[PDB]
């Protein structure tokens, strides 16, 4: 699914997204934005490493999720990457969650990097009840 943004916003928060390790909502909805405009359903392919990008945060499989296909990747979410295309996003806030217990946190992923890291972020939450 797509979600609209205040309707991602109250389920992210729902979900204990607001705050997690220091992480404020405005920024998993700006990394939601960028990744997959909101989209639960996408998959992209890295031809370069042979990893693919999974979901509405676009996790990839060479370290968080198993996908069975790429070369020498692990699991550290526990969980098939079918589980990232799901409508319900609880299994990927969990995926997102345990990705932010390593050191980088949110700077794991690149677009957050360069759409979101120092940068007004609030727009993404406005209106929404959060």
């Amino acid at each position: 699914k797509v979600f609209e943004r205040c309707e991602l916003a109250r389920t992210l928060k729902r979900l204990g997204m607001d705050g997690y390790r220091g992480i404020s909502l405005a920024n998993w909805m700006c990394l939601a934005k960028w990744e997959s405009g909101y989209n639960t359903r996408a998959t992209n392919y890295n031809a370069g490493d042979r990893s693919t990008d999974y979901g509405i945060f676009q996790i990839n499989s060479r370290y968080w999720c198993n996908d069975g296909k790429t070369p020498g990747a692990v699991n550290a979410c526990h969980l098939s990457c079918s589980a990232l295309l799901q409508d319900n996003i609880a299994d990927a806030v969990a995926c997102a969650k345990r990705v932010v217990r390593d050191p980088q946190g949110i700077r794991a992923w690149v677009a957050w990097r360069n759409r979101c890291q120092n940068r007004d972020v609030r727009q993404y939450v406005q209106g929404c009840g959060v």
